[PDB]
C-alpha cells in the first residue's frame, strides 16, 4: 500500500462520487496496485491543487467534477482540441515529468452508450436540451461524429448561442437550429440539463411536444438521480430505446482510465 499509484477524483462537494468504487472495483478484479480517492477541495485552494498535482510524483491522473471542470481547464499544462474547444475538462492525467493534460470525456461517455443502444450519429439528427457544460460536450461529440443536423434548446439564450457558435464555426457541413415544433424527425432526444432530477422530478418539454415522440427515436438522459427520469418512463411507455445517465457515466469511467493510463479503452 505504500507502493500504491494513485488516482483521484477532484470536486466538492464530493461524498456522492461513484468513480471511486467503480475504479477501485475494477482495480480490485484485475489485481491492480491501484487505487482512486475522493478529494473534496474547498475552492480557494485550487491553485495549490493545481500545483500540488504537479509535485505530486505517485500519481497518475485526476478526474475532475463540479465545480472545477472550467477552473481546472484554465489552470493545466496542455488540452486535447475538445477541451479546448469547450473550455473544459472532466480528466487529467499527469505526466512523468509533472506536466498536466486535461480532456473532457463526457461527450465520448455518450456516445459510448449510444452505441449499445444501436445509435449511430452519421447522418441523423438529433435534438439537444440543455447548453451546458455537459450539453456543449454532447453537441460536440455529435459533430464530430458526423452528425447530419444539431436542433438545440435552452432558455439562457446567451448559452444557446454559445452552443451555436461553437458548433457553426466547428463544423461548417453541419446544420444547426433552435426551432422545431415537433419530435417527429429527431433520431436522438438527449436531455442534458438538470430537469428531470430528483424526488420530485419534472419534464423539460411541454406535453405537446412530447405527445409527438416516435417509437424509432433513441431517448436519452444524463441525469443519475432518478435513473429513469420522467422524460425516459414516457419514451419507454411510447417504446422508444431509452439511454439513462448512469449508462452514460459508466460508459465513460472507460475514458477516463485510458486518459489517465489506468484502464484500457474497454
Ligand atoms: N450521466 C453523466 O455522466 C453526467 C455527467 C455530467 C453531468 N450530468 C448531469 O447533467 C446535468 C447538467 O450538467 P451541467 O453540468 O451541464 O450543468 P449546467 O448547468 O452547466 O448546464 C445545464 C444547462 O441546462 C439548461 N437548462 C435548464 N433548464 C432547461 C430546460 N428546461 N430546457 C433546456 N435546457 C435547460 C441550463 O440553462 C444550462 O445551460 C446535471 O443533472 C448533471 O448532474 C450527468
Ligand atoms: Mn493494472
Ligand atoms: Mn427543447
Ligand atoms: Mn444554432
Amino acid at each position: 500500500r505504500g507502493s500504491t499509484e494513485l488516482v483521484a477524483i477532484v470536486g466538492s462537494p464530493i461524498a456522492q462520487v461513484k468513480s471511486p468504487q467503480n475504479f477501485n472495483t475494477w482495480f480490485n478484479h484485475n489485481n491492480c496496485n491501484l487505487a482512486m480517492l475522493p478529494i473534496d477541495l474547498h475552492e480557494a485552494a485550487l491553485d495549490s491543487f493545481a500545483d500540488t498535482l504537479r509535485g505530486w510524483q505517485n500519481l497518475r491522473g485526476c478526474v475532475v467534477t463540479v465545480p472545477y471542470k472550467q477552473a481546472l481547464a484554465n489552470r493545466v499544462d496542455g488540452l486535447s482540441e475538445r477541451a479546448a474547444a469547450l473550455g473544459s475538462i472532466n480528466v487529467i492525467r499527469r505526466e512523468r515529468d509533472g506536466r498536466l493534460l486535461g480532456d473532457n470525456v463526457d461527450g465520448a461517455g455518450f456516445l459510448g452508450a449510444a452505441h449499445k443502444h444501436g445509435f449511430e450519429p452519421a447522418g441523423k439528427r438529433a435534438l439537444v436540451i440543455g447548453c451546458g457544460g455537459v450539453g456543449s460536450a454532447i453537441a460536440y461529440a455529435l459533430a464530430e461524429a458526423g452528425i447530419a443536423s444539431i436542433t438545440l434548446c435552452d432558455p439562457s439564450t446567451a448559452r444557446m448561442g454559445a452552443v451555436c457558435e461553437l458548433l457553426g464555426n466547428g463544423f461548417p457541413g453541419l446544420t444547426v437550429s433552435t426551432q422545431f415544433s415537433g419530435l417527429e424527425d429527431f433520431d436522438l432526444v438527449a436531455n442534458a440539463s438538470p430537469v428531470g432530477m430528483g424526488t420530485r422530478a419534472e419534464l423539460p418539454l411541454s406535453a405537446a411536444l412530447l405527445a409527438t415522440l416516435q417509437p424509432d427515436t433513441l431517448v436519452a438522459d444524463v441525469v443519475t438521480s432518478p435513473e429513469i427520469t420522467p422524460l425516459l418512463n414516457r419514451a419507454r411507455q411510447v417504446g422508444c430505446r431509452i439511454q439513462t445517465g448512469p449508462e452514460m457515466a459508466f460508459a465513460q469511467l472507460g475514458h477516463l482510465g485510458a486518459f489517465m493510463g489506468v484502464t484500457p479503452l474497454e
